[PDB]
């Protein structure tokens, strides 16, 4: 088997602005008042001063709620491994990608799926225990930023 | 709290000659009709000779039933999240230990529980889903050997 975490727990979004944060940051354990100031587009797509501001929001929140960022590989590729590897060190990790619609929505990966080549996530919106393919999460992951991908400390 | 593996099914050592081997390989998916040729004594703690050869045995054994051992910290110890860590990775893993009272033995880690600070495992002399401290897991590995732990590669 391998490279499956098996009681993250379960949280749906309630609709509101960020509400896919408050439900993710719970799935990693957490209980967080506070979240980004504007949305998911903002957050982990933006540009210029506004990037700037969002990159001091981000780590304001990650140093006060003990969350810490996965190193993002140059190539804009993990393999399963790689991605495996880092859920058995880390435990489930909050993503930031990017959807069909062009919305950005966040989900919390907890597996790989190694004969499939697929990510396994919970998603606040959708259910628990998702997959998609693997490359669909390396086309969809928020590579623009730094904070793509976060983990707890806790 | 902690990773833990929910099924790995039990097996116990019956008044069979090295029965702990033949169990610990059945609980971690394998069949294998032979073993190491000298006792436990031998396998985990010997050195010179006696252990040249006991290293030669044990290697050729893994070469041929597909297990593999985890590299063992210079620091001879292990973090609860660090076994975890390892157990998401390989599965289950047979591990060597000596008891208060002398004697070496096999078991089969299974899960941690990180509250309590203690490893989770199946005893073939002693019953399933037992736990130690891992204070006491540091200090009664087979830290003498490299293949003080060993996992399957199937």
């Amino acid at each position: 088997n391998g490279f499956r975490l098996n009681h993250v727990p379960y949280v749906s979004q309630q609709n509101e602005r960020m509400g896919c944060w408050y439900a993710c940051t719970r799935m990693l354990g957490h209980s967080i008042s506070s979240g980004p100031r504007l949305g998911l587009p903002e957050l982990y797509d933006s540009s210029g001063p506004q990037g700037l501001q969002q990159r001091e929001d981000v780590l304001r929140l990650m140093r006060n709620e003990n969350l810490a960022e996965v190193s993002l590989p140059e190539s804009r590729q993990f393999s399963a491994n790689e991605l495996g590897n880092l859920l058995c060190r880390h435990g489930p990790i909050m993503f930031g990608w990017q959807t069909p619609a062009g919305s950005w929505h966040m989900s919390v990966l907890t597996g790989i799926d190694k004969p499939n080549d697929a990510i396994i996530f919970h998603d606040p919106q959708r259910g628990p225990d998702l997959t998609m393919p693997l490359d669909s999460f390396n086309q969809r992951l928020a590579w623009r930023v730094p904070h793509a991908m976060l983990y707890s400390e806790n």
